């Protein structure tokens, strides 16, 4: 026995907050959340406890210690079967990553609807609110490696796999309402511009770099999701917190054969937020692995990440009513045009098992759609069917991917496919071809109908000749990035400005930045102003006298486009550094702990050692963190109580933790003589609003910075944070 | 026609220093540089300019823009191929990561040994000064994924392949002397300890986790390479600044058939030097290539990377004259007892043209040796040679790994081999089998010989019964710990205790840091005691009674353990930042650059905004990056020179470069009114040792500064950084 005495090791089966326990396995952290997809995987999930240590083959080690050599200090011999088996499953443990999207972090949940959606579609899933729908779903970077960090500026992704009684459905999209590219065709040229370059593989997880730009500058239909890179958008907060959309124009099909034209979103009930660029690329450093620990965290605290799925609906007759083409994977559908039906509610409330065996291997693929879901002739999905097929014979080693446990549907899946690698379904079926007499013809095709029905493509007419050509309705760039633009609030919009500036001074090759800075002035001319200033760029007259693109039918600005715009802030799940002292005055921690806790806030108790720290009136409180090992950048805020302040008044790293929090807009609460610290910030005698100061940590103190979490950062604040040297 | 007209995006084929032009592939912008194994690459190197874009199947291309379909907004059809070729090649772009060592960079060079070493080896590559031998070297860290970042703490791997005439030989060493682990049994137990727990894929890059610390504490063989790891040696400078070795005793066999028993040395000609931690950590959020940009940039300006092969040779007869086994893998050879013989110098001088074909691609394995050299019982050792080869099995695709380019040999290869996956070599040897009379026997077996003879195993004497054990002789674990401790400086040893203090603070499971701290314990108390104070541990009395280990062989140190005991540093190579201003003084630049280029230091210019500032008397300034854009952390000294510093005097980024170029030891040079910002740094009038300043910057002034430069980084500082808040 080498565990503990005291069984600390071993972290409670119940809710609890970050870092309070050890994280686990999501059977092991809560073995009492099921659903069906949880529940069918019991046949592959392995235990440990009590078992004896066994090669492959089940036969028993008596030392995992030592290879069999000839004489203790003698040569290693070829009949060493254990230590050869061991190392040859080590030796062979890694399968290719995602072509894209290869960072990613996963978790299991359920999905119901608000109400039957039988009068616009089939699909089994949105026939009826009780029906519980099993889900895993995985968020994403796009760029960089499994290995590289999570707060980079990039898209994130996030792929829903359903698994529904007619079949496998998976919701593939990203967290801006559009892509870069028009056409399928091109896909490969933009991933390898964005990605690392080809001769030296620099730079990991960053669009900063004269291959994307170039690309970009010579290719103004990707001009509006760059837009959305460049902006907060590019830097979430977390998954919890940032929108989800399918990009696409797909269609829904009712029993009588009516089809609707549908975008797909996810609307997160915890609200939108997001970092601001110094702390995110901070945070790739002090913690790469950020967003995975937060989505995993949240999960065992129980402060499930909530989406409500959103349908835009267009009629049939109403695909040519716009001023863009419904099919134009650059263009949005504004929600002021038309709005976000809510359908239902998705909950994520279990953290797998196994990364590699659940998360890795698990495959997702837009061309997974069941009856009463269609495609649309939009050119980047259609060819997307072909690519996420195709991919997952190398990446998953061939055929069968779909027998690999969490791929597996829960509903019934027979056919006359044989053998492929690894194939482990063992057909008993005597035919392995259909039509068939030798098996009475099953498994037999069935017809389409009102529900669990055989698939029937929506029989679309389709008139024109066999041609490489882009749509000429697609050859308009700049309207979709201006309306964007607009709708931005002030502080988004210098965000947007500084995301350029500082990704074009990383360009090597200055005509590059001319000519992305020329696009820009396409768009809006302050903001191709501003972005010019800050590269030693001066407008030409030509430019100056760039028409601006017109208004998106009719609309000056949507602000639905805004992070910010309309408050939706949301505090439960967010996490608060609570900075110690040697003797803290008990009375303003209780109060604020305590306020914090109605709320469903996190504190984490940071000083300047580990181990404990012993209050005035003697409570023992242990500490999470030093303040470098916890930095501000990791937290929505900072609260510093009363005590013996002359204790860390003088440590570089308390000062720190606060000059860090205050330049990234944080808001930040002092009691009593922590009000000391307003020195290192260089606050008025008079306060500031976003700094929440009074003698004791009483209830309007806690409703103050409480409130200010609630609005996320203090935008106010911005002017000041430049004479700030942090 | 999308050049510019002015012939800018094309980088200028010849030596530049970091920064002034776009990096390029090697064979572009060294076109003149050449060796044996880079000539024979010349018929897979693939050019572009003038060539039509075609299919694989050489077909030409019309259309790259768009995708085939019915109608330009209809459907795509499925008898695309250009589209399918392109989208499945992309799809398939991928292979498996490395194992472990999955983050490294390559470069092309040669090596050349400085006398004939036929006395104690026949290897053919040591046979001659006049023979020059090529080589490729990657260097690598060990935990972190092929996308995770350069400067991490992590062990560093040293591969190098030498295409000799009489073999492929690969010498597969680490940064550090030894290993973690004795047994390769083992292996898989360390690795997986260290790497990303299997639940939840945390933490990418970092040993600084439970599992791993968990391992540790129950395995004190560990203990070892866990002293070097958690020194500075773990956050290397550059890959250029770091020792080499093989790890393993292997030996040297002559003509006459006389082994002796061989360590390898790589030595830096530019000198030790590594980072500190709070610099390597946020480093790996500004630039997570930073190693990979350092090593091919220095390569594109002539700062080519050497290293001195050298061997320490024991007599067979003395393999039990020390207080160790010389087979046991975690214990070094004191330089002290055994001195390093110099053998060679390896100079590498040309950057890869495809990373992903020549790096990644490439298979590096230490069990590829040549006649005159052999193998020992180190049970290590002994497993590593069935792992490189099995690995390749999935990593490169199947048993003819050997063809792809960059593997091959330069020398002769024939046998009787065949087939495989990816099948290159077309045999038309009527025989596959030997023997044979059909083709007279050929390929023959070759005796084995003074020169060019057959590979021969020396006859070592085995004896004893197959048992899985390990050599009691290997049962001693806290004496080398003990010697690298007191080898090091009290600086270097204030840096150790700091490391394990920041590792063991973020282990969730106390009782696991307490372990830790108690064997440290064992090893030396001052040691133990630092550790546990950050930690809130206090030590039993019990353990402050633990014995301290014997010396090792009569040493109480060996300086040649430290990295900055004995001076070596080097500035060539080197780089520094330079703060600009509106009105730079000119004489002040002009003096700067002129001495920095003298001894081969790099400069970059930075400013507030990117384009050109003007200095007093009209000459333009060009700006490499903002404040912001290149940060302290990338440069090894800071110089200000005078001119209108109320320019810059309030600007934070400004004031923060030089309290984060402080804060990290960096020499900080401030000319005339520039020694304005002695204040936001803390200086007193009259100055302190590390601070360089003066009314201009002379003459001597930049001697001082890289007489500064030379001693690396300011270690007397340490007792002032505390106080910075930074
Ligand atoms: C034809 C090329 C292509 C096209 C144009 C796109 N994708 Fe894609 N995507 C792939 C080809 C691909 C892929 C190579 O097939 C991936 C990587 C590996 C895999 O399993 O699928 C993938 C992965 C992938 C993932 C990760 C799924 C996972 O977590 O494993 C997401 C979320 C998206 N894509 C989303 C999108 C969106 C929203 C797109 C446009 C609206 C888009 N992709 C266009
Ligand atoms: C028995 C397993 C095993 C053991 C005990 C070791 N290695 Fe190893 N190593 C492997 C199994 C391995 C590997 C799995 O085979 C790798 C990864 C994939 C590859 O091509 O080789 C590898 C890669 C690898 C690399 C990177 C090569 C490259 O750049 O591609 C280096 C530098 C080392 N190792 C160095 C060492 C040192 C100095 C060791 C002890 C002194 C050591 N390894 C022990």
């Amino acid at each position: 026995s080498l565990a503990p005495e005291d069984g600390s090791h071993r972290p409670a089966a119940e809710p609890t907050p970050p870092g309070a326990q050890p994280t686990a396995p999501g059977s092991l952290k809560a073995p009492d959340t099921r659903n069906e997809k949880l529940n069918s995987l019991e046949d592959v999930r392995k235990g440990s406890e009590n078992y004896a240590l066994t090669t492959n083959q089940g036969v028993r080690i008596a030392d995992d210690q030592n290879s069999l050599r000839a004489g203790s200090r003698g040569p290693t011999l070829l009949e060493d079967f254990i230590l050869r088996e061991k190392i040859t499953h080590f030796d062979h443990e890694r399968i290719p990553e995602r072509i894209v999207h290869a960072r990613g972090s996963a978790a299991h949940g359920y999905f119901q609807p608000y109400k039957s959606l039988s009068d616009i579609t089939k699909a089994d899933f949105l026939s009826d609110p009780n029906k519980i729908t099993p889900v895993f779903v995985r968020f994403s970077t796009v760029q960089g490696g499994a290995g590289s960090a999570d707060t980079v500026r990039d898209i994130r992704g996030f792929a829903t796999k359903f698994y529904t009684e007619e079949g496998i459905f998976d919701l593939v999209g990203n967290n801006t309402p559009i892509f870069f590219i028009q056409d399928a065709h091109k896909f490969p040229d933009f991933v390898h511009a964005v990605k690392p370059e080809p001769h030296w593989a620099i730079p990991q997880g960053q669009s900063a770099h004269d291959t994307f730009w170039d690309y970009v500058s010579l290719q103004p239909e990707t001009l509006h999701n760059v837009m959305w890179a460049m902006s907060d958008r590019g830097i979430p907060r977390s998954y919890r917190t940032m929108e989800g959309f399918g990009g696409h124009t797909f269609r829904l099909i009712n029993a009588e054969g009516k089809a609707t034209f549908v975008r797909f979103h996810w609307k997160p009930l915890a609200g939108k937020a997001s970092l601001v660029w110094d702390e995110a690329q901070k945070l790739t450093g002090r913690d790469p692995d950020f967003h995975r620990r937060e989505l995993w965290e949240a999960i065992e605290a129980g402060d499930f990440p909530e989406y409500e799925l959103g349908f835009q609906l267009i009629p049939e007759e109403d695909e040519f009513k716009f001023d863009f083409d419904l099919l134009d994977p650059t263009k949005l559908i504004p929600e002021e045009l038309v709005p976000v039906q809510r359908v239902g509610k998705m909950v994520l409330n279990r953290n797998p098992d196994n990364f590699f065996a659940e998360n890795e291997q698990a495959a997702f693929h837009p061309g997974h759609i069941v009856p009463g879901l269609d495609f649309t002739n939009d050119p980047l999905l259609q060819g997307r069917l072909f690519s996420y097929t195709d991919t997952q014979i190398s990446r998953l080693g061939g055929p069968n991917f779909h027998e690999i446990p969490i791929n597996r549907p829960t509903c019934p899946y027979h056919n006359f496919q044989r053998d492929g690698m690894h194939r482990m379904g063992i057909d008993t079926n005597p035919a392995n071809y259909e039509p068939n007499s030798i098996n009475d013809n099953w498994p037999r095709e069935t017809p389409p109908g009102p529900k669990r029905g055989g698939f029937e493509s929506y029989q679309e007419r389709v008139e024109g000749n066999k041609v490489r050509e882009r749509s000429p309705s697609f050859g308009e760039y700049y309207s979709h990035p201006r309306l964007f633009w607009l709708s931005q609030t002030p502080f988004e919009q210098r965000h947007i400005v500084d995301g350029f500036s500082f990704e074009l001074s990383k360009v090597v090759r200055p005509y590059i930045r001319e000519r992305v800075v020329d696009q820009l002035a396409h768009i809006d001319l302050t903001l191709a102003q501003a972005v010019a200033k800050n590269l030693g760029i001066e407008l030409t007259d030509d430019q100056l006298n760039i028409t601006p693109p017109p208004d998106v039918n009719g609309l000056k600005k949507d602000p639905s486009l805004s992070l910010y715009a309309i408050p939706d802030g949301d505090v439960k799940g967010r996490v608060v550094a609570i900075l110690l002292n040697d003797e803290v005055r008990s009375a303003d921690l209780l109060a604020i702990l305590k306020a914090l806790k109605a709320k469903g806030v996190h504190a984490k108790l940071l000083y300047s050692r580990m181990g404990e720290v012993t209050a005035d009136d003697g409570t023992v409180l242990p500490i999470a963190a030093t303040f470098a090992g916890a930095p501000s950048l990791t937290v929505d805020a900072v609260i510093v109580p009363c005590g013996n302040i002359a204790d860390i008044a003088d440590n570089g790293d308390a000062n720190y933790y606060l000059m860090e929090a205050y330049k990234h807009l944080k808001p930040i609460a002092l009691a009593g003589d922590a009000r000391k610290f307003k020195a290192t910030i260089k606050i008025a005698d008079q306060g500031e609003e976003g700094i929440v100061e009074a003698d004791s940590a009483d209830g309007s103190f806690m409703d103050e910075l409480l409130t200010l979490m609630a609005a996320h950062r203090v935008w106010s604040r911005i002017p000041k944070i430049d004479k700030i040297p942090a």
